[PDB]
């Protein structure tokens, strides 16, 4: 089996697995006695709110990284996601939709930013920038596969990343403040 997902590795060899679970990060698989990690981000092309489908299925990975140190391979749904998202990457890094501004679906939050697709590229939206309130937890503002329009600080052409703000929709209340509150107000 250790040789055979080397070779896959190597020959970019589809391979059927089952998904035994998911975590946080991602669904775990097993290819041939060896653990799989299928990242959240990667999934599918359609960010499907209902993942309870998806545990305990035979379908085929790509092996993209084969760790022979801690007997783990990272798999994504390769092959057919990567060529596709290569002219969609292309299209947006073209098009930059005018500064990037772009509909996008959640994928996936994290504690830090929330997994923004806007059609190729990933986007961290930071729970610090999804609102100007502080907010503890990104699940309340936000669900998986909501669409938020959210307008981008930073592109990251190499990584193909974007990172995203959701305040600047938001008028800026600290201009507001020059405005409404001069120093020695209570």
């Amino acid at each position: 089996a250790w040789i055979t997902l080397e070779k896959a590795y190597e020959d970019a060899e589809t391979v059927t697995g089952v998904i035994n679970g998911k975590v946080k990060g991602g669904f775990t698989v097993e290819l041939n006695g060896i653990r799989a990690f299928l990242p959240g981000s990667l999934v599918d092309v359609r960010p499907v709110r209902d993942t309870l489908h998806l545990e305990g299925k035979e379908l085929e990975f790509k092996v993209i990284k084969l760790d022979q140190k801690r007997n783990n391979v990272v798999v994504s749904r390769r092959a057919v996601i990567e060529s596709e998202n290569s002219a969609e990457r292309d299209q947006l890094l073209e098009n930059l939709q005018e500064g990037m501004e772009v509909k996008g679906i959640v994928k996936n939050l994290t504690d830090y930013g929330a997994f923004v697709d806007l059609g190729g590229v990933d986007g961290l939206l930071h729970i610090t920038d999804m609102a100007w309130k502080r907010v503890k937890h990104p699940s309340e503002i936000v669900n998986v596969g909501d669409e938020i329009t959210v307008k981008v600080l930073k592109f990251d052409r190499e990584r193909t990343r974007v990172s995203l703000g959701l305040k600047q929709l938001g008028e800026d209340p600290w201009v507001a403040i020059a405005k409404r509150y001069p120093e020695g107000t209570k």
